[PDB]
DNA sequence: CATTAGA
DNA sequence: TCTAATG
């Protein structure tokens, strides 16, 4: 957890790298099992030749390793730390629709800034264009102050476009959170389940709503579930107008909302541990519902979930307040 | 690990 | 269709 804290980060950096810039999945493969391993090792690691003895750590990971006990650096590092080629490439990546192999792409194109990036903007799609255009707001977290009248604002017009929807801000807003990154919001209507052949119209609805109404700014992307897009709160009485933000809106069937609440809800420690006691509790946990084990090694027989508790219940825990999801 | 764009 | 991107 610290105790081999400089040899994991190093060796993230390092899988990192051969990822991004390069194009080798192996390497980058290599270094985060060796890196997943190191962290477990529970000793502090002296030497190289001590790692080597791990699983996933040969040759050259420990050779890395012991220049790197030895002088407080790595070269390879320091290296690629500095050459403006891969530190392009991370750089474009931060635009919400650059990834890798773009950002590769426009470096070897001679794009390497946002400048750059603006001066063509013909070669780039619409996610990314939108993306550029608000880098800025971005990166800047959500005030929950922001969060809560988000929020409010969401729920009302979903109200108004009918009463029989089940919204929910889920994420980190509703575990507490002082900030958020985006706002998530979770959607289900009771027409929509598990059979019942989609309903498109249903998530339709109130995109165009919200849009209606100028909480919608912008669409990164549009499905039958899953909407992506860009809000903003109304600039006041002029003076301080509001960051653009990310906001993503998602169409469940109502049969299995709160797995995918309970799931969106996190966190990742509380799941994981919220599902490593449904196992022991003799079932099994998923983004969408819940199936009792059976002794042949495996079963099936998605058991029927009426709120978040309904789950507690079922493997006989505590409701955990989500408040206190926060392992 | 799933859903949407895109070319 | 595949391959990229966000989640
Ligand atoms: C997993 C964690 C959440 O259940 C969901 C993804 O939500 P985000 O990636 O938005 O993560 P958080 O809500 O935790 O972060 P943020 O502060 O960005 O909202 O899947
Ligand atoms: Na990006
Ligand atoms: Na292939
Ligand atoms: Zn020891
Ligand atoms: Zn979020
Ligand atoms: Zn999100």
């Amino acid at each position: 957890e610290t105790l081999n804290g400089g040899i994991t980060d190093m060796l993230t950096e390092l899988a990192n790298f051969e990822k991004n810039v390069s194009q080798a999945i192996h390497k980058y493969n290599a270094y985060r099992k060796a890196a997943s391993v190191i962290a477990k090792y529970p000793h502090k690691i002296k030497s190289g030749a001590e790692a080597k003895k791990l699983p996933g750590v040969g040759t050259k990971i420990a050779e890395k390793i012991d220049e790197f006990l030895a002088t407080g650096k790595l070269r390879k590092l320091e290296k690629i730390r500095q050459d403006d080629t891969s530190s392009s490439i991370n750089f474009l990546t931060r635009v919400s629709g650059i990834g890798p192999s773009a950002a590769r792409k426009f470096v070897d194109e001679g794009i390497k800034t946002l400048e750059d990036l603006r001066k063509n903007e013909d070669k780039l799609n619409h996610h990314q264009r939108i993306g550029l255009k608000y880098f800025g707001d971005f990166e800047k977290r959500i005030p929950r102050e922001e969060m809560l009248q988000m929020q409010d604002i969401v729920l009302n017009e979903v109200k108004k476009v009918d009463s029989e929807y089940i919204a929910t801000v889920c994420g980190s807003f509703r575990r507490g959170a002082e900030s958020s990154g985006d706002m998530d919001v979770l959607l289900t209507h009771p027409s929509f389940t598990s059979e019942s052949t989609k309903q498109p119209k249903l998530l339709h609805q109130v995109v165009e709503q919200l849009q209606k109404v100028h909480f919608i700014t912008d669409t990164l992307s549009k499905g039958e579930t899953k909407f992506m897009g860009v809000c903003q709160l109304p600039s006041k009485n002029d003076e301080k107008e509001y960051p653009h933000r990310r906001i993503d809106i998602r169409l469940i069937p109502k049969d299995q909302y709160y797995c995918g609440v309970l799931y969106f809800t996190g966190s990742d420690i509380f799941n994981k541990n919220m599902r490593a006691h449904a196992l022991e509790k003799g079932f099994t946990i998923n983004e969408y519902t819940i199936r009792p084990l059976g002794v042949t090694g495996v079963a099936g027989e998605p058991l029927p979930v009426d709120s978040e508790k309904d789950i507690f219940d079922y493997i006989q825990w505590k409701y955990r307040e989500p408040k206190d999801r926060s392992e």
